[PDB]
């Protein structure tokens, strides 16, 4: 039986690392799972209470739909200062915000690349805590950390190039695969 | 010897109960503290690395430069999903980028208001755990979380009124400018 | 069909706030639930490699069993320095070391009781963090913090008295119940 | 002017790549730097109130003066299970219930050892939190995460032998004693 998993990055610049892992997922996708990228979080506002009550953003909508109908989310981000980039936090706060909130039952598996060798671990957990409010279903296991990304991913391509990359977040994408299978 | 701090804001909403708080602490300030509120997060684009290269922006740099002169800084922020909010963080990171990064060796204080009992408390380690790797100097004890905000700012003067809350932060800003003072 | 918990108990002292609460939950528990405690922490020696490979005290493989059989554990800890008490850490790292691991898949429910505000919430996210490791599935709603314990169990006779939160137990416990079921 | 530092081990066991690191400090230890080790955690029972009404246990007071008279404390420990080892916070409460408490005003760096690519990272700030509590001031740089201790300690001899990482330890020293300076 097929399943749609959708992409949430973290990174807003051309040359990301963490959105070069998000666009090789679909490719990675094993037999019978889609994947497909969501919009970016660059087109939210910051939240606050007073644009939410004038009407919720036309994006953050949107990313909510596409959030709900999903078997799963990937989240694909980078640390940063220890933690969640703000801009990434900021969706996560407009999403929350929404009703019916789209992250509650949800499975989610996350994924994060840096050049350093700790691969965005902090920032994991930071998250998780985030996500243990809304209700979501985050895998434990395999965690995906990829440190020193820039042996691993190709420039001028930003292709994801590690054959050893590609198969381990193959696996992990199966995980995922058997959770929303196992709370449905 | 008179000190200055500065109030860094996390909440953008007219009617927010942080924002209360933190418009109170220059008329709570004890003797020989001045404080005044910094730009407004919510000017600050997100990070991007992108627009970074293509040049600071202008909010950043003056924040920035009234962090760095200032003897203090007081992060006055409620707490959004179990961690800090986003537009928060999103200023943390634009301040972290800058050369030379002014949270480096700066005295700090957290405070956060909530209408629950937790008082915010959640998102001040998240805080703090950023905040080290930036090697600001954060301030242990005491620690500022009102919970329970409703019942102590009231309503349409959006003014904090109780006394209670008033002495405590009036000690809180006492026990940063020992912190400033000791590291001077 | 009826289902078996067993309660992890995070306290050594006999007046325990947190043992009463544990304490209430076999009378508290819904039709279909019968819940039994697990042996004392305190007959756990400190955690060696050294003293595992002459190997596992029977205590350890004693609880480790109990976990295995049982389709949920429900851990009750006060908060120790804004962290999960090392006593109680302990027996977790002789739990993980156990082959086959006896957590992994767990359903657990955490509660935390203290005299204070936060209730014992900085230790639930601490443990939160440990048991990602061990893959058990931690209950994320409803989340037990029951601060004031103090007027909440009456002394002298040491039994968990508001009723209010006695019901609330009960309903944390029909979740993990449910849990449970959806995972097997 | 001389300092003295005193170390708090982590782990019991004899083969331990986290004490090999400890007994290199005061080898390592730049000019004016007496470094001595404190006593084993081990011989520390499980805390219960019910065993402090009766007396603090001889050891608990003989760690506690110790500190208290150093100049400041490094913390040396493993990583167990995404967290700090149950064995060392128990210490960590134990000092926390002696009057006056020893920890506060305390300069402290943290070192973490690990087989793996993370080097103890995650323990690192969940110990920071619980120091917070106790007022101790924590070394923010530099942060001394080794990872594949495997590599950098001699077997059979049990030394540490990487000089890169014997220098990078003897950079946070220096910079430790900076802090403690900075604070008298
Ligand atoms: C503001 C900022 C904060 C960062 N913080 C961390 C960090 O805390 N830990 C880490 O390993 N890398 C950190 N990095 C480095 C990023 O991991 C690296 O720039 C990565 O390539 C950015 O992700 P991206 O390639 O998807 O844009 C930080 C980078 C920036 C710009
Ligand atoms: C998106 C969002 C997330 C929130 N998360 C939390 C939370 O995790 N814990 C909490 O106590 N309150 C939480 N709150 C409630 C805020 O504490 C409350 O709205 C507060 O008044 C907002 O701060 P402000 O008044 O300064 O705008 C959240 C509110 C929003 C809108
Ligand atoms: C060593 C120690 C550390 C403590 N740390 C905290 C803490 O971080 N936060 C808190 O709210 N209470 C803390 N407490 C107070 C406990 O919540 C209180 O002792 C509680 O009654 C203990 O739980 P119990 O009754 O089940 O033994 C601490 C107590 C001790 C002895
Ligand atoms: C119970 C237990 C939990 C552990 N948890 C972690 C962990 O969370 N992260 C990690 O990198 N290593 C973990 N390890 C592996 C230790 O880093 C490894 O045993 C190390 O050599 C122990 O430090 P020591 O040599 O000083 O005793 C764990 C080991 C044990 C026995």
């Amino acid at each position: 039986s097929p399943l749609h998993f959708v992409t949430l990055l973290g990174s807003l610049r051309k040359a990301s690392f963490n959105a070069a892992v998000a666009r090789a997922l679909p490719e990675i996708a094993p037999e019978g799972i889609a994947i497909t990228p969501l919009g970016s979080i660059g087109t939210f506002p910051h939240y606050s209470q007073d644009v939410q009550e004038e009407g919720f953003p036309a994006p953050v909508l949107t990313m909510a739909q596409q959030i709900a109908t999903a078997d799963a989310v990937v989240i694909v981000t980078p640390e940063y200062n220890y933690s969640v980039p703000g801009v990434l936090k900021n969706a996560i706060d407009w999403l929350s915000a929404v009703s019916p909130q789209p992250l509650a039952g949800k499975p989610v598996a996350l994924v994060t690349a840096s050049p350093g060798m700790i691969g965005g671990a902090r920032a994991q957990y930071h998250l998780r805590q985030s996500l243990v409010f809304l209700d979501a279903y985050v895998l434990n296991r395999p965690e995906a950390m990829i440190g020193q990304v820039t042996g691993k991913v190709d420039a001028q391509t930003l292709e994801l190039s590690d054959v050893a990359t590609r198969e381990f977040l193959a696996r992990q994408l199966d995980a995922l695969a058997a959770l929303a299978r196992t709370l449905s």
